[PDB]
DNA sequence: ATACCGCTAGGGGCGCTGCTAGCGGTGC
DNA sequence: GCACCGCTAGCAGCGCCCCTAGCGGTAT
């Protein structure tokens, strides 16, 4: 599902900041792409969500 | 900034049923966006990934 | 293209007033937006300054 | 009242030959404004809107 | 040569309604594809434009 | 609607080759893109399959 | 990963015979596919091997 | 009859991991081909199928 | 038989771009 | 008032990519 969102310049940032780690780390390049690590950052917001 | 997620059918659907709710409960139409709740969603899956 | 009107008070209530008679009438929620039945207007003024 | 239109290219062309016409019989320049004739223009397009 | 085309609802929906009349009246199943019918569709109107 | 297409290679330059001919007499720039100006060719036989 | 295996015809059939057990219980047409039902055996097979 | 399967990275592998150790047991070269490992973990994974 | 190479045929990710729409700010 | 700029909000075009699925070929 293609998805527009608009966030904050710091959550945009922070974003970038961890694929630099992963990238750094690993990585298949492409692979840790911005829509994916931030919509797995979405899910992981989502199942918390959930618990409180 | 503009971003744009591609995300699974079942957090979209989640996003979507969240949004009924708080139009529900609340809420000041159009201040419930997609892109609002979902990036809110997203902010929280970041506090916690620092968690860790 | 995006443009930039100063219109009086009058041809404002005016426009909303089309706009709530429109969505009492049909509509389609936002597809009756004030961009677009003023463009109408716009455009309806050309063809008669022509 | 300020006001944000999005008209076609074609009525943005139209208005700014207007105006180019308007400047070369008179004009008072920056009296004959975009805002001012298109302007003039809606309201134009109003009055005709009404005897039909 | 693989080909991405970004076309209308309606024409789109008109392809699919070409395919289901070939396959009721044939059709060898998966011969009839929609990027072979679409394609067919487009040199079509090649040959039209010249 | 997104729609992937298999064409030959005839078909691929030819419709390049209006491309090309479109940004020489005008054109803006990425408004005569190539799913555009195929889809306007696709639509072009759809009209003549009815006739 | 694309992969070429060259089965017995009994196996062959067999896999077949699942697709149209599946596809009549169900199914999602062409979402048991035979790459698919064959490799759900292949990994099938992995974890008792091990 | 001549077959193609999609599988996962994991599986190839593994598959892989397997046919390096019968190598290195025996074997004979070639005889442990992949189609013929993978084959033979398929019917392995047919009889299991049928069991429940 | 084995393992490689093509190829239509679909589908979706990915990131950029455009747009309409309404809100605001800036400096003349 | 005027004419630019910015911002969310949502939609989709655009062309690339990787993937599956199944079909064929090919030379060891």
């Amino acid at each position: 599902a293609k998805v527009n969102l608009y966030i904050s310049n710091d959550a945009y940032e922070k974003i970038n900041a961890i694929i630099e780690k992963r990238r750094q780390e690993g990585a298949r390049e492409k692979d840790v792409s911005f829509s994916a690590t931030a919509s797995m950052l979405l899910e992981l917001g989502l199942r918390v969500h959930e618990a409180q």
